[PDB]
DNA sequence: TAGGGTTAGGGT
DNA sequence: TAGGGTTAGGG
């Protein structure tokens, strides 16, 4: 099976008073659960309002984030799919957008090459392959109408497409970056 | 005098028609510039929306940005404190918050003390002391918002900071997105 | 392989 | 030395 990063769940925003025995007790509607941890403050053991939760197969994973919103302990959360630790500090890491940089593509993709791509992973909204004020540049935008398949689609950096060998990244505004 | 860094400012938002003339006609109003570029697209000479000008004294700067808002060539320009090259790639290198963090002030510096301190570079709007909210004790360090992005701008070009006898680190504040 | 009327660098 | 009732990791 795959490794825990790619079915572990990062899920934010917990009510203080959410323990490891309510956490678990809610995600495991779909499917077993190999690791549950709500993070605390190692000093006061005060809760610090997120942890995470690890199934069984991804496909679990990708059950439970279908049936979202997810309310815990009286609670919205948001969950999300694991950022590995590796990539702390680097700028982005753990923005939740909507949108995908795709780069590698080269003068000879188009929209439609992306669109048969990535339609499996979700809901297109708009594509959009950047020219030149008429040349492409080399690189296309995607907007989904959700974050999950964009957090999906990064926890594989290199995707072949149109015969190149793409890399995707999570769209960050100008500020950001 | 300061090096170039801290006498350059970055102008975003530029109108694609104004040029190198015109932003320094503009900003020479606060005093002599040493260099001015606005930039643009190498291929098809487009600007890209964006320049830098550089004073020859950094109370040049700050006359400069004491009159904002500024507008040249018909649009609102946001001018900047110029973030080194050297930053690139570090996350909220190129953010504009009014909010600033402090850290190392462990749990003996309070409010006052960092108002003390800070209020020479420009307006604060709050001080915020971050504590454990089950244990009470402070937790070394917090944050300090002004009215204004650029006293922030212009502390973090120093990111050593004496308060309260600790050594202080200063960053521009990021949001749990950011970081 | 960082867009966009969204704003991070070229240099006698 | 990363908050905030604003959400990036312990075992």
């Amino acid at each position: 099976r795959e490794k825990e990063q790619f079915r572990k769940l990062f899920i934010g925003g917990l009510s203080f008073e959410t323990t490891e025995e309510s956490l678990r007790n809610y995600y495991e509607q779909w499917g077993k659960l190999t690791d549950c941890v709500v993070m605390r403050d190692p000093a006061s053991k005060r809760s610090r309002g997120f942890g995470f939760v690890t199934f069984s197969s991804m496909a679990e994973v990708d059950a439970a984030m279908a049936a979202r919103p997810h309310s815990i302990d009286g609670r919205v959360v948001e969950p999300k799919r694991a950022v590995a630790r590796e990539e702390s500090g680097k700028p982005g890491a753990h923005v939740t957008v909507k949108k995908l940089f795709v780069g590698g593509i080269k003068e000879d993709t188009e929209e439609h090459h992306l669109r048969d791509y990535f339609e499996e992973y979700g809901k297109i909204d708009t594509i959009e392959i950047i020219t030149d004020r008429g040349k492409k540049r080399g690189f296309g935008f995607v907007t989904f109408d959700d974050h999950d398949p964009v957090d999906k689609i990064v926890l594989q950096k290199y995707h072949t497409i149109n015969g190149h060998n793409a890399e995707v990244r999570k769209a960050l505004s100008r500020q950001e970056m």
